[PDB]
């Protein structure tokens, strides 16, 4: 790394000074490094550049704003210093090269919306690591290859992406945020596709803002969702675009490509979804519950036929997919009731935990949760409301009481009921998932809600060891 070579695209004649690392803090800045004095909300980095050199940076680039011109080169205490104009939407640009282009060194398919990111990120990368790629995700429950997930500016995001390059990385599904979008933290990523999953005077503006910033982008091809208004509005500026949809929303007078499940049976073990597309038909058997997780696999599915994987290949792998971790993840055995793990720890989630569920329940939906002890109580009734309304049978136990009197968290939940005498309780929470299990006939589902993966319950100061999947698992004759 050559500060020369690093800007000869914008500054002619830089000096030649050999770099070490990139960075924005000055704090961290070490001898042989590459400081960037970049000015944000109310922080100057421009303040720093003594402090800096002090430390013995090889060299800073720094915002030109009231200071310099764009590629004004000056040197203090015999380090160059060079001044860029609107600094903050090149350091995607300026990082990019300093690691080595990562974008263009693997398949990096971006995934945006407000729901449904990190699902479609992992069944990315799982679906092209089972057809031969080394995967990775960068997204909100970290970043790493498949299974070596460990849990943010520009150049963190190129570092990062460089980094899973430097591991072998062949293919890597990322979560981008709007705000990630907004704040310039992937401009200059060559995304080889995009997915639009959801959003969930004013409208003009809103699209105004995402227009521009999408014509300033990379994003490669683009999949999206047809089920929700504002990807229609999307892809009627798209022809390119790849819709997809499993509510009927292809129109196919667009001689566009598309794929559409025309035929989805929920049962106690998954999903059976019929597909058409313009790549060919097919049958999946998915493992993962409830119609959202539908809509994310089929992103997936049009994302990778896209790209060119073959369907017949999409098609052998696709009983493989997994759901992530403490995400509706299915529990069968041989004639026992289907039980679903679910992290679902707030009123939105547990409803929309319960709707997906019921989609595969034959018979009754059982609920087994609680709320956390000394933390805010107001999601306690609602949440109560929430298991009444939409399961057959709530089982109210504990979750992580801390140390909050254990039975006063279940009455604060009972009492956002309309007839709390309908509710069962019962403590021990492994006590309340047997029972659950046990009672619950062969075509029931019994959603275990709270905890998903989180291997523990609180109770007074002790982290006990627990885990809803071990005892589900154990249960069932299972193996979690
Ligand atoms: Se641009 C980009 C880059 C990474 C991830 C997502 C996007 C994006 O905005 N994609 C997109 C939005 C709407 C319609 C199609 C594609």
């Amino acid at each position: 790394r050559n500060l020369r070579d690093l800007l000869a695209p914008w500054v002619p004649d830089a000096p030649s000074r050999a770099l070490r690392e990139m960075t924005l803090d000055s704090r961290v800045a070490a001898a042989g490094d590459l400081f960037v004095a970049v000015v944000g909300h109310q922080a100057d980095g421009r303040r720093y550049i003594p402090q800096a050199i002090a430390q013995g940076v090889a060299a800073i680039i720094a915002e030109a704003k009231d200071e310099a011109t764009d590629g004004e080169i000056r040197e203090m205490h015999g380090v160059p210093v060079i001044y860029l104009s609107q600094l903050n939407e090149r350091l995607s640009a300026l990082a990019g090269r300093f690691y080595h282009e990562p974008s263009d060194n693997l398949r990096l398919v971006g995934v945006t919306g407000t729901n449904g990111k990190t699902t479609t990120t992992q069944l990315l990368a799982q679906w092209s690591q089972l057809l031969g790629e080394i995967s990775a995700v960068m997204g909100t429950v970290g970043n790493g290859l498949l299974g070596k997930v460990i849990p943010g500016s520009a150049v963190d995001v190129q570092h990062e992406l460089a980094g899973l390059v430097d591991q072998g990385a062949t293919f890597c599904a990322m979560e981008v945020s709007s705000h990630g979008l907004v704040q310039h933290r992937v401009a200059a990523l060559k995304f080889a596709a995009s997915v639009f999953t959801n959003l969930s005077g004013d409208m003009e503006h809103y699209e105004a803002a995402k227009w521009l910033l999408y014509s300033e982008h990379h994003c490669g091809q683009a999949i999206i969702n047809a089920d929700d208004e504002v990807g229609r509005r999307w892809l009627a500026k798209l022809p390119d675009a790849v819709a997809v949809s499993m509510e009927d929303h292809i129109n196919p007078n667009s001689h566009g490509r598309w794929l559409k499940a025309t035929e989805v049976n929920y049962h106690d073990s998954g999903a059976t979804i019929r597909f058409s597309s313009s790549w060919g038909d097919g049958e999946i058997e998915s493992h993962l519950m409830g119609a959202f997780n539908v809509s994310n696999l089929l992103l997936a599915l049009a994302t990778l036929l896209a790209l060119g994987y073959p369907l017949a290949d999409l098609l052998k792998t696709a009983a493989r997919l997994q759901p992530v971790s403490g995400r509706m993840e299915v529990f069968t055995a041989p004639g026992k009731p289907t039980v679903v793990v679910d992290y679902a720890h707030t009123p939105d989630a547990l409803e929309k935990a319960l709707q997906a569920a019921r989609l595969h329940c034959a018979g009754k939906l059982w609920c087994v949760f609680g709320c956390g002890g000394d933390r805010d109580k107001g999601k306690r009734p609602l949440m109560g409301a929430i298991a009444e309304e939409f399961a057959d049978v709530a089982v109210v136990t504990d979750d992580n009481p801390r140390t909050e009197e254990p039975r006063a968290i279940i009455n604060d939940i009972l009492a956002g009921m309309l007839d709390a005498g309908h509710a069962k309780v019962m403590e021990g929470r492994a006590e309340a998932v047997t029972s659950a299990v046990m009672q619950a006939k062969e075509n029931d589902v019994v959603l275990v809600a709270g905890k998903g993966h989180e291997d523990y319950q609180i109770v007074g100061n002790q982290r006990l060891d627990y885990s809803d999947r071990v005892t589900v698992a154990r249960l069932l004759g299972v193996i979690a």
